[PDB]
């Protein structure tokens, strides 16, 4: 399989990946 989630949150909010990960 592939993380359900990971994807979920990249399709609806990568917005909250940018605003933590800046660095990476």
């Amino acid at each position: 399989f592939l993380p359900i989630l990971a994807s979920l949150a990249a399709k609806f909010g990568p917005k909250l990946f940018s605003l933590v990960t800046k660095k990476s």
